[PDB]
């Protein structure tokens, strides 16, 4: 909805979204969306993500998919009216992403999903993208597991050709829907494919936004390959605008730079990460600032 | 609908044209529009919007959406007839903007909206962009408290992976629509997902004139982030045609050049506004000519 | 309809063409299909111009829309049948233009609309475009008065961030077709917009035929603003190919020049207009030769 | 239909289409096709042309268009079968082009038109275009009463800015079919808005071959104004294989070269034209050799 | 249909491929599938080619076209079924291509059509193509009479600006069709008009295979007369990989190199062709090795 | 599905991959799938292609096609529900790709298909291509020979003019269904005309998870004739990371370099073939190491 200021319940929000990130415990925005989401009545809709079509499928908070809901009206103290609909097992009123407020005035933020080695990790949408020799896959499961912390994180597998990888974007979405419904911390191997339907357009620009009111991080892998200027500025977009944080590869072998974002119109920080392989190639992030646009920019032309 | 002219006829319109920016009390067009549409009939459609599909969505003067409204005429001075005419959530019959004369011979005309440490700001869209490190962001917001002055500013999210932002570009319209019914001095948080479907497309051209006629100033924060010429060529000529002001960043960090356009074909103005950061990164406008074509092109490069 | 000739009726043709812009009484083409539309049967469909979508509206000789019209024919001398048919508004049968006969065997002329300064100007279409210093906007204005002479000039607004400008395609041309079929001086601020939809490619290539068949003229102002080649192209393609007369800015602020197309098969002609701004930027055209393609093909590339 | 050969019955049919060009009486190929269209049934369908979308409108031998046609079929002594049929005034069944035979075995001609000047023209069709000063609408004039001879010539005028000029597609091919049902010698002012509807690329393929198989000719004026290469091309492939003749300017104001095609994979005639302006702008051609694909190619690049 | 190899009958597989064009009798297997196609039940669908839409035409044994044929199925050595079906002149089930098998085990071949001036020449599609001045039509018109040999060739004439000639894809494609169940040496003049409509894609990708497996062989001219990279790079495709064998013109006028694929993955051989020019233009090819991809790929940038 | 994992559950995963691909018995992965699929219930669909619409045909464990399946819905262990449905031979309800699972837990890996040479080749899809004079086809096919062992390899053909080629996508994804379901060495000769409809893209997209999953290799020739670098990066790309392994030319004529993913996150293996030819061109590939992603892009370049 759309929220009114002056000076004073701005400087408020600003406050409040700097300890968002900065001081409330790491997690604790999942754990509020999360009784949020359990204290929906059953079979109301909660969630609706687009497939392909560019029509949207919708879930309730168990990640079920919901066929039939017949129509209903909530009027927000906004004025405005939200109104939800599925005839068919797809949406025929309402719009994509969160169907119940799980924000409310809490708009903006970047919450803290994790703490990690001294640093705070952003929920949201997490890019994780580079040339060179250090191996995207592996560097989005060592992180998977770092961020989970005491809990296992959730993988999401799709579109890479080895066996019981799923190819259709529409249970891509599905996965994705149900990762977010019931986990903090998820990992989606291969965006790929999705870099276009509307679907994926609409992908690319909702999940992040998804994650982030969740209190969830979505940590997808995003191999800049094709050198066709075209979707390279489309690798470029997602990784600096669709993306709440930016983990990319260095000159030096194993060595990563996370770029978060810490809120809207707030600075940017930056931190560099150690990794090393064990036996079978798994990885382990070692553990023993802001930055500016001209900064933000030097590290984005690294894509080409 | 259509003017005739002579000479005097056209000399006072340009009269009442220059006093409608710079002799009018700031934001006296926004109390005679409310007034103009507290007068409509209740349930009478008073704007249409477009939706992504191209189709339009319509409110009545109370910002509620009107999903069934029987056919109805209504001729006009200019001899012209419009007709409106709403079917299942949807314009059967109208056109997309107001569709109740805000205006009547009042046309062509920048409304002053508010002043702000010594200069007048006009309704309409105001795009707010440039390269560089000064931040976009907080100057909206700056500059939507500004304006506000009294009177608190309305806040529309949009396209951004941070928490409880809408991503869905039916839902943005909504608000829009709601946000110039009822408030003199909008802020709309990313105009980047915009810049292509039909909803867009008419939202770009459509709302500088909505907003004009309103008597309100939408200022929009557009992050020429790609280098993608097709876009960088859109987002300059959003900047130059479809916004009634521009706000851009110049080479010093923390200063901006603030372009108006002060009637229909009349001299830009021009000012530069100096800015400092406090707590939480708020900041702060601080306060303490025509230009010509050229001026305004050599400003337009700075996208590039 | 089609002709026939041999080289008799030809030069019969040719002189009358000749006439008709160069010693025929100014205004007078008007004056005489003013005369063939009132002798039309009320409720005949007189013209239909294209929307959006690239169908049609129709209109009667009053200005008035047509919304159903039985299927009736009409066989002219040509042999050839013309069918008008409206339902629901829209033309079933028929063709975009004038669906009565205007001119008979006076075709292919440029009817002059008006002489001021010692100039004949012609009717059909005319832009006003170029790059520079000097405005466009002014400029028609100027034009329109001083063309319409003893009558006021028709205003159509369209397509820009200013109060009571109405941003809808639909609507413009509806505000068009009026226009012609009421006014011989015509104005419309803003083609921008319009340089696609079927409806504006539509509009592009008929309103200068439409026009001329009706002794009217119908000054439109083009910014060429975008530098990308392929509407810069379209400008181009408009100001050399769908304009009768173009009038295009000089290197020196304030002055114009004026390319006449005098009749199908004819030279071009030239002149130079000086102009000067008084109060409110009301702008004065002072009073106080035939082109190759050559000269014409270097006008053309100031667009660049 | 499909045709067999051996060396004889092929030295015998290049012995035919030699004689088509070079001795048959000029025009006699077209006086014998408009007998066997006038010993057509009345009411039966003899040409279908493409209208803007795709659909193709058909005429009897009158120049009447066909609304209704039962379907019927008829069996040629290829073993094929022909199938026509008319619905709601639109072709169901059938094909673009003539729908009688009108050649039989005199197949890939190119049917003396007229004699002029000591040159014979073919019928088809002929593209006049060029850069430089030398006026195209001027020479398609001339050339009509040209080769008309003791016959008027007929003119279809087409996107022109001009008084009575259709601007409407379908309007420009029904004008098309009734000429070269009716007329030996025609002229199209304007294939500029042709160069893309299905309807425009049909028209750009069939044209030529419609009128080669009548015994007509149709010239055709061609301005290459825009410099957008993929039009460029367009512009050069219809000059060099849509065209059965082109008609092209020089380097001297008011001479033109004309390149003929003499029949299927037959070597092109080309020669030169002087011409001269007399009144109101009439032009009058003066009257007072094999080329290889090397100086085809020369004289294409003129296009450039 | 899918066929399983081990080392041995991979090996057979070769020898019998290689026979196919270096030892069978010339134009044998054309006779063979003459005999399976006439012992096809009367009435049974033999061949379905797709029309401009991407829909198919089917023909019978006799050439003629079935436009009502009630669903059947047929169960293949390989396990898979083949289920035909037409309604309203329309493939309902099926594909493109031979509807019955004409080859059996005896795939990947290029069944010798004809021997002559001591050169064997394989069925399937040759493309005549080349710069310069040597004639493309004078040349397949030559080879289509050499190729006969003591039986005349099909001529299936196509979008050509000359008389007769038909420029309606659907018709093409019926011409081809039956030419190809009928007669063993077909020649194509003009695939320019194809080079885009699913139904040319169609063709240039299905020809060569249907002509292949009949026996039969398809000589179409192919004149790379446009510099437009795009469809530069369609010719030499279509030259290089969708035609059985490919004609090409070199630096000496009549002179000709041919190039001749043997097999599926076998070797090219290259011969060389002189020829020259008789009255009207009868030309006549004068009778009196292996290539690599290098050389190969030297010959198709001739195309540039 | 999705899986969770923790540290100790993701080591076990990736020792398990390891193993699948390093240790485990070669062509045991198929034996085991082939297990799964035969205790199917019969009429059971078990997986689903997409055909060139973009709609899938569904096949049984008998790799029979299915038409009628009324809907049937499972949960899986992921709490996820898996629904299918076919209608008049279409997947109304269910996915792409695998409709049983094949694979449980043990996902990600490149199953051991074979061991030849002395080197472990990988189940899933392999790309054979590069520039140069060593020949595809007979690559493939001694790829097919020898990977098949014991066994017979399966071949499909498409897209060739030669004899018995389908050239029909719709048969084309009907064998490749089949020979998956049937056989555990498959080649395909040409996806030259699949390099573009959907189906085209789903093939591509889904071949190579469908065959890891099956245990099964699918060995592919893909020659990079165009020069056109929109597909050139289309082959790139589907070399790079559509296939599971990528066979490629080198310099030196009869040597390829084989470049094989091992599983998901691990390191690219790489040897090098010599090959040569005996009778009837039929290849013998000669019997008698870890790589970076900077080596990849080398080999990758190789494409240009
Ligand atoms: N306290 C502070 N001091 C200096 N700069 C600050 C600041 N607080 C915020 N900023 C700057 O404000 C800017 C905020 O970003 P914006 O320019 O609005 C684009 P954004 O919306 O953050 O990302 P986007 O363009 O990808 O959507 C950044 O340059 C940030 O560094
Ligand atoms: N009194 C004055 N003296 C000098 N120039 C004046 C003037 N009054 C107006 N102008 C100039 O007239 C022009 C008016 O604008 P125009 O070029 O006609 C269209 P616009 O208002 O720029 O809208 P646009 O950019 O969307 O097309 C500007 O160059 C303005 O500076
Ligand atoms: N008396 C004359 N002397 C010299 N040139 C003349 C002339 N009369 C006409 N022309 C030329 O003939 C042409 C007439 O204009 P048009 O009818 O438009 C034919 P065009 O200009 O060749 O094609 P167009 O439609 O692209 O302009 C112009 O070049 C005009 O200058
Ligand atoms: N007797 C002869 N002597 C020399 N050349 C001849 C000839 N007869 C015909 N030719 C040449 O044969 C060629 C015939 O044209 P082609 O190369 O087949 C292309 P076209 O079909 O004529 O035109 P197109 O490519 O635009 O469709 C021309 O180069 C012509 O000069
Ligand atoms: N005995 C032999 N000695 C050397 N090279 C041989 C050979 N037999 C076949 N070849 C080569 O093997 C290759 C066979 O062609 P491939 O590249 O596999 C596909 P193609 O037959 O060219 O069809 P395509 O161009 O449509 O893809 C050719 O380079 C051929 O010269
Ligand atoms: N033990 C190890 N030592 C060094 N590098 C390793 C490694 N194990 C894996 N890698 C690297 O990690 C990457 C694993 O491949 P993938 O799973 O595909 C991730 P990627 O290659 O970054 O993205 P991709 O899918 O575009 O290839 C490769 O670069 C591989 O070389």
């Amino acid at each position: 909805m759309i929220h009114l200021y002056d000076a004073k319940s701005f400087a408020k929000l600003r406050a409040a979204q700097y300890a968002a990130f900065h001081t409330d415990a790491p997690g604790s925005w999942f754990d509020h969306t999360s009784g949020v989401l359990e204290s929906v009545e059953d079979g109301t809709p909660v969630l609706a993500i687009g497939v392909e079509s560019g029509d949207a499928i919708v879930f309730d908070k168990n990640a079920q998919r919901i066929v039939a809901y017949k129509e209903k009206s909530v009027k927000a103290e906004d004025g405005s009216v939200s109104v939800v609909q599925v005839e068919n097992g797809f949406m025929k009123q309402g719009h994509r992403g969160w169907l119940v407020d799980l924000t409310g005035e809490l708009v903006g933020c970047s919450p803290v999903v994790a703490e990690f080695g001294g640093h705070r990790y952003a929920s949201g949408m997490v890019i994780v993208t580079g040339k060179g020799n250090s191996g995207k896959t592996p560097l989005v499961h060592a992180l998977g597991e770092a961020l989970g912390g005491k809990d296992k994180y959730a993988t999401v597998r799709f579109g890479e050709p080895l066996s019981g990888y799923n190819t259709d974007f529409n249970v891509f979405v599905d996965d994705i829907a149900r990762a977010m419904l019931q986990h903090r911390v998820i990992v989606i191997d291969s965006l790929k494919n999705v870099i276009i339907s509307r679907g994926a357009f609409d992908l690319l620009s909702d999940i992040g936004a998804m994650a982030a009111s969740r209190g969830c991080v979505v940590i997808a892998s995003l191999n800049p390959t094709s050198n066709d200027d075209k979707i390279v500025e489309l690798v470029k977009e997602a990784s600096r605008s669709n993306s709440t944080s930016l983990v990319i590869s260095t000159d030096v072998d194993g060595e990563w730079q996370v770029l978060t974002r810490t809120g809207e119109g707030l600075q940017r920080l930056t931190h560099t990460l150690q990794t090393s392989y064990g036996e079978h190639s798994v990885l382990t992030i070692h553990t023993s600032q802001a930055s500016g646009k001209a900064i933000q920019t030097v590290i984005k032309n690294d894509e080409l």
